[PDB]
């Protein structure tokens, strides 16, 4: 019989154009079958009544029940591209720091202000013009501050008086702007935030794509930091610069991939003073509007499920050379 890979994510993972494109690149693997789970099934039907497969790629977003594929796979005990329960983890910030430093990858310098709602002002923080005191810790404007929820894409930069304080507002991307400048210098006062340095890249951020811990595209973009205007082609795509990798950061790649068990994962690099600092984790991301990915990523992904389950279906199997980029 054909192996069975089982694609269980929010329909607007799914339907999405680069989905949809490495998934036919899939299909095209002689011995595999894809099995899209519909989104009716995943919020509405018990996991004993979901399809079978023998993997699963399988991730959080916005409206994801987590719980219901974490007892699927326990259940059905597929093959897992990326691993379920590290996706409880993903979504805090906090583990997610925690974990890149038990994996000595470099990240900017960062303390926790962890809040009770009930009691707001007893927490560790104290606040003047130019710098804040986190736990003793003191930053030095600039510095970031981010929601403990990696899903709270509500992140602020606090500027220093000598170049006009106040603060710059960063924001899921909103049609033509990504962030905004707002007067306001004292930090926020309610809920729990990580604050960390501020470090100096050229302007552009460094987004990196897994496949597998020896395969990555990297690709940069302006900074939403630099003003919040989004550059977009006459196409009406943000504009991307090309990057590759050094040996450096295909390290840290590999060690990312391996560290939260994310077969495809994405990550952003902040190339600052003469190395590059991991500032995020996403898990589950795939490039857009490039054709190469789209051919590369289902072609490693393909070649993993075969290398995994060729020998339980009897199909005779010879591991293939890949590339790295
Ligand atoms: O990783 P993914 O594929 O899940 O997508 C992420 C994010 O990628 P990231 O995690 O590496 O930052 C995308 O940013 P990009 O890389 O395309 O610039 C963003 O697209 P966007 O803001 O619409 O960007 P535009 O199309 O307006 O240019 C998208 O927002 P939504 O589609 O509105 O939900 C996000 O989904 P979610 O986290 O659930 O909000
Ligand atoms: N320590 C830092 N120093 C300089 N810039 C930073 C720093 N931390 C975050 N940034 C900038 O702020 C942007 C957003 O922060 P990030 O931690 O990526 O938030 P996010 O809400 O998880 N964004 P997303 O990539 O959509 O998941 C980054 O892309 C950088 O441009
Ligand atoms: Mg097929
Ligand atoms: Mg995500
Ligand atoms: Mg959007
Ligand atoms: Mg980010
Ligand atoms: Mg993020």
């Amino acid at each position: 019989r054909q192996i069975v890979v089982g694609i269980c994510s929010m329909a607007k993972k799914s339907k999405s154009k680069p989905m949809k494109e490495i998934l036919e690149r899939i299909s095209l693997f002689k011995y595999i079958t894809v099995v899209v789970f519909e989104e009716e099934v995943i919020l509405n039907e018990p996991v004993e009544n979901w399809p079978l497969c023998d993997c699963l790629i399988s991730f959080h977003s916005k409206g994801f029940p987590l719980d219901k594929a974490v007892a699927y796979a326990k259940l059905r005990n597929p093959f897992v591209i990326n691993d379920l329960n590290m996706q409880y983890l993903i979504q805090d910030r906090r583990e997610v720091y925690s974990i890149l430093q038990a994996e000595g990858i470099l990240l900017p310098r960062y303390a926790i202000l962890n809040r009770d709602p009930n009691n707001p002002k007893e927490c560790n923080l104290i606040e003047g013009e130019d710098h804040v005191e986190v736990n003793g810790e003191v930053f030095q404007k600039p510095f970031v501050e981010k929601p403990v929820s990696a899903e709270d894409h509500n992140v602020y930069i606090y500027y220093p008086t000598s170049a006009g304080g106040g603060s710059q507002r960063l924001f899921r991307k909103i049609g033509s702007r990504s962030s905004v400048y707002s007067p306001e210098s004292n930090v926020r006062k309610t809920g729990s935030y990580i604050y960390e340095e501020f470090m100096p890249t050229d302007g552009t951020d460094v987004k990196v794509y897994t496949v597998g811990p020896d395969y990555a595209h990297a690709e940069a973009r302006k900074s939403p930091a630099l003003d919040g205007k989004v550059e977009r082609d006459s196409e009406g795509k943000e504009v991307r610069y090309p990057v590759i990798l050094n040996a450096r950061e295909k390290l840290i790649a590999w060690k990312v991939c391996l560290a939260f068990k994310q077969t495809v994962c994405g990550f952003d690099l902040l190339r600052a003073n003469g190395q590059s600092y991991v500032c995020d984790v996403n898990g589950f991301s795939f490039v857009k509007n490039s054709m190469k990915y789209y051919d590369d990523c289902a072609k490693i992904l393909g070649n993993i499920v075969m290398r995994e389950l060729a020998p339980q279906f009897h199909i005779p199997w010879s591991i293939p050379l890949e590339a790295e980029d």
